């Protein structure tokens, strides 16, 4: 007694499901004497009490119906008089592909990390499709990306799902963005598609290590440089981002003579001076720089500094004699007084040269670079002239020349 | 003429240097006659008048005087007297392993990534030794550990410097903190050493993704939860630090079927509901579930939540008949209407039993399960009562059971 129909949706108005006064029994010459008339909740079909055909009444759309079940059914009840009966009608309502995928957004944005290897699966956000059966298997397909492939697995229902899968190591000093296209194609008549773009963003990874502009930082400063001044400025280069590019400097492998001395900026890589210089004390200094990033990564380089002489110290004058007493009678060239001079700056700075100021009966003897003998030059007498103020005077030859004055008084005995 | 001397150092006062009277063809029959000094700015030696020797007279440290120079010589000059002369002394001090080596700080500390390959190299602080010579080379020696070892390699001078070598990867996880000792050792006699703490701390590396404690949460709830209930809650266990351990909780590949209906809480991980749940709607969700942390790592599980059906549907009544029509010549068991039952809810909240309250002259004959007949099961008079007003109760069999009444009017014909 039940009888089932089967009609595609979303058909217009008037069309027809069946001849449910045929396919009953029903013959026409009392057919509107029974009143055949269409009891439901939600009016979708309608019977012509003139022919007993059954025909649609609104439109019959699937999706509003069942949703996504497999199988979608109508059934209601037919009501026939003299006698009152029941008739109980399925209709089931196939599913035409009238409704194209739909991703969640049209732009989607995936972080991925430099050191993602090649092969490494991402998965992506399947599209919904509101139709069922083969109107809703979805076929994926990626534009193509020397850097990006798809592949497309199964479900255990039969459904697809698309993952991004990575052939080509990315590097994102090198490109940090990659724009792809993503397309979902069901397998229905008509074949309706539609199209999402994916952002990739290549995350950074600390895979840079610090590098120094320069492998050797040589520079030559003067020993009078004040504390403070700049000397140098060490330069580190990281192409990474954020965290793995900001670099530190900082001394390695120094002792307490030069830490008192140099001081190296933590962050603008800048060399200044907190000592003070002496070329006498040491003439060249061999500091050791590290550069750290955030992601401990060590770069390693030597920093030279020359310390070039000049003339800050004075040539000092020492004597010695024999209780700086003479003879009257003494021989011409008798030694009366030794002198010993040295300047402690070096090259030409160093070099000394003796002269005797005054007037005196006496005259200087040079014997090596840096001892002189004060001998006798002329006629003494105690009654005459008892003692003499020798002044012994050395000037070095730098540049401006420094100079000292040493008198000593030497005694006529009689 | 000139002439040197080699003494070691630290020697006490009064040790012998050398003979400088005979030395330099002095006769001690005319010594005291001449009057031997020794003039220097420093006073480090003296000599007796009495024997012609040179000796020391203070702490003669050559670590004060030249110290890290290769060679530690002190030139000062020696007068006599009748006649006044000059003579240059040369003393060579020689270096004695009388100072231990010293490292910069007795604790020092190393970050270490988790990420350091099996030989990576590390830089290490080197000791200072204020001596020279065979008494400055430094040997340098690591307490045996599982997992670091110690290279020692050369500079272009011969001076040693130690480097950390690492021979088992390092994992945070099973030990943060690694307790070394550095001890460095001088080439001298005696051979004097000193010793270092280096305490290594594994940096944390983003290595352990993410990991569910279930690989599947099933929960079933009722239709009637009200919104914002709690319905379960994910938790996934991330064995890093810091960020690499902050996990985001966050639904994949979802609809706005589910997105209008539930919320993941994106640090606690507590699924609750911003909708109203439906058994007549949906029955059962399934989510996906993404843990994602500061690496980048994504974790994949996936909830399955059941819907339990309440009877929160009641039973409605469809009737029909021929125009509330009843002739009343009608025989017994005459159809006067048709009702028809259908309950929203499944199982025994969807089955119905239909009653007939009140009194009349007709009875209820049911034919399915959904379709019952009235018919006529008594007499019929217009004269006597021309209508009749038949009250339908259909009442479901569920917990607490819900009904529904439907009356209509009969009238009698004549
Ligand atoms: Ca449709
Ligand atoms: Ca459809
Ligand atoms: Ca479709
Ligand atoms: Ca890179
Ligand atoms: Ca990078
Ligand atoms: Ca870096
Ligand atoms: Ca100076
Ligand atoms: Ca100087
Ligand atoms: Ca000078
Ligand atoms: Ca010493
Ligand atoms: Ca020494
Ligand atoms: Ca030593
Ligand atoms: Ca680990
Ligand atoms: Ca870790
Ligand atoms: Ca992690
Ligand atoms: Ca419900
Ligand atoms: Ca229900
Ligand atoms: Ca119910």
């Amino acid at each position: 007694e039940p009888i089932r129909y089967a009609i595609p949706e979303e058909l217009d108005r008037g069309s027809l499901v069946g001849n449910l006064a045929k396919d009953l029994g029903f013959g026409v010459g009392d057919l509107p004497t029974r009143n055949l008339r269409v009891i439901a909740e939600k009016k979708f079909f309608t019977v012509s009490p003139e022919n007993g055909n059954l025909l649609v009444s609104d439109r019959i759309d699937r999706e509003e119906i069942c949703g996504k079940k497999s199988t979608c059914v109508l059934e209601f009840e037919m009501v026939a008089e003299k006698p009152l009966n029941f008739f109980h009608v399925t209709v089931l309502i196939q599913d035409i592909n009238d409704n194209p995928p739909t991703f969640s957004q049209n732009i989607t944005e995936l972080e991925i990390s430099e050191l993602a290897l090649t092969g490494a699966t991402f998965a992506l956000e399947s599209a919904q499709d509101p139709d069922v059966g083969v109107n809703s298997l979805q076929q994926y397909y990626l534009s193509p990306d020397p850097h990006f492939s798809l592949i497309q697995k199964e479900n255990l229902d039969g459904s697809r799902y698309p993952e991004l899968v990575l052939k080509a190591p990315l590097d994102r000093e090198e490109q940090p963005h990659h724009h792809l296209v993503l397309t979902a194609v069901d397998g229905g008549e008509p074949s309706r598609s539609c199209t999402t773009q994916i952002r990739v963003i290549v995350a950074d990874a600390n895979d840079n290590p610090p590098v120094f502009t320069q492998d050797m930082y040589r520079v030559n400063v003067a020993e009078n440089l004040p504390a403070g001044s700049s000397v140098l400025k060490v330069m580190a280069i990281d192409m990474d981002e954020g965290i793995n590019a900001e670099i530190i400097y900082a001394f390695i492998n120094i002792g307490k003579e030069v830490r008192q001395l140099f001081k190296l900026d933590s962050k603008t890589g800048e060399l200044t001076t907190i000592g003070e210089l002496d070329f006498e004390e040491r003439d060249s200094y061999t500091i050791g720089v590290e550069a750290k990033d955030g992601g401990h990564h060590t770069a390693y380089c030597k920093v030279q500094i020359d310390i070039s002489d000049e003339n800050d110290n004075a040539p000092e004058i020492t004597l010695a004699s024999e209780s700086q007493h003479i003879q009257e009678d003494a021989e011409l060239g008798t030694a009366v007084a030794l002198i010993k001079t040295h300047d402690l700056d070096s090259g030409f700075n160093g070099e000394i040269l003796c002269q005797l100021k005054g007037n005196f009966p006496f005259k200087i003897v040079q014997d090596t670079k840096n001892t002189y003998r004060l001998v006798t030059d002329g006629a003494l007498d105690r009654e005459q002239i008892p003692e003499y103020n020798v002044t012994i005077t050395a000037t070095d030859k730098g540049n401006p020349p420094l100079s000292s004055s040493k008198t000593i008084t030497l005694h006529i005995l009689d």
